[PDB]
């Protein structure tokens, strides 16, 4: 099965190629915690982002462009990207926006970080109906010594 | 000599309730740099803040109160901290507010990051008058794929 996971901050904007402004390590333990062994499917952006491949995770880049590295795989469409995937339970979609885009009507589950933080910004988070969507999962937390804004994980299973 | 080290967003603010909002490696690698084979001298809240001593530094904790952790030195006083440094060339005072307040005086020169970022403080930098300070080097950047906001890096000596 296909999952999206994301950081939103307030109405659902996302990074479209700064990074955001904030400074959440709990929230990227637990991006790590859910993505580790898994393939992870990104586009150009995201991988500018991050810098390296993510370790202990099978990297595909999704993109119209030129791999400029071998260590990660590099795709021009979504079927190749999923065909590169192999057969596992289940598959993660790390962004961005287009790329959420694309999955999102594949997808039978969301990890998601609602972040207390106004952004300014022209990106969005698909929209997602509710109605659609089971919210089987929540736990909210505080700000503190070590993040930036308050933050909420929750975990959407698709009815 | 006595250097201080610091980031400082609009209006001087060095620190929030919580952690503060922005997500700059550059700034981490820079602070690096500068402190990398010195001592630090830092406040005990600073301490907590970071969790681990800095490797590769002498860290030393000046508070009134007793210690706490085996792999660090805690001082009593400023000339307690200075006199712990021993015969280098020279030694780096990396906060909090208090810390920096108390040892202003004696230093030569400053290693500031202006970021730009407008965010309610709790604690401050010290005011200092350009006037008795000649910056030698600056150095601005954008915002880009890992740094969430602008920031510019700049030294000062003492006129
Ligand atoms: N929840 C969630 N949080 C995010 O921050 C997020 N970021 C992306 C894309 N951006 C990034 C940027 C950096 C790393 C990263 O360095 N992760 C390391 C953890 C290292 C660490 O814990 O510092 C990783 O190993 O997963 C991941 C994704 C996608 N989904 C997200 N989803
Ligand atoms: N330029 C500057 N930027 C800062 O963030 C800053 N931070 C402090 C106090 N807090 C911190 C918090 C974390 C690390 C830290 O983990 N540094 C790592 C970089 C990786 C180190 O190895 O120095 C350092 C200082 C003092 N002066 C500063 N000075
Ligand atoms: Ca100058
Ligand atoms: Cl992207
Ligand atoms: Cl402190």
């Amino acid at each position: 099965m296909i999952s999206l996971i994301a950081a939103l901050a307030v109405d659902r904007v996302i990074g479209m190629e700064n990074a955001m402004p904030w400074n959440l390590p709990a929230d990227l333990a637990w991006f790590k915690r859910n993505t580790l062994d898994k393939p992870v499917i990104m586009g150009r952006h995201t991988w500018e982002s991050i810098g390296r491949p993510l370790p202990g995770r099978k990297n595909i880049i999704l993109s119209s462009q030129p791999g400029t590295d071998d260590r990660v795989t590099w795709v021009k469409s979504v079927d190749e990207a999923i065909a590169a995937c192999g057969d596992v339970p289940e598959i993660m979609v790390i962004g961005g926006g287009r790329v959420y885009e694309q999955f999102l009507p594949k997808a039978q589950k969301l990890y998601l970080t609602h972040i207390d933080a106004e952004v300014e910004g022209d990106t969005h988070f698909p929209d997602y109906e509710p109605d659609d969507w089971e919210s089987v999962f929540s736990e909210f937390h505080d700000a503190d010594a070590q993040n930036s804004h308050s933050y909420c994980f929750e975990i959407l299973e698709r009815r």
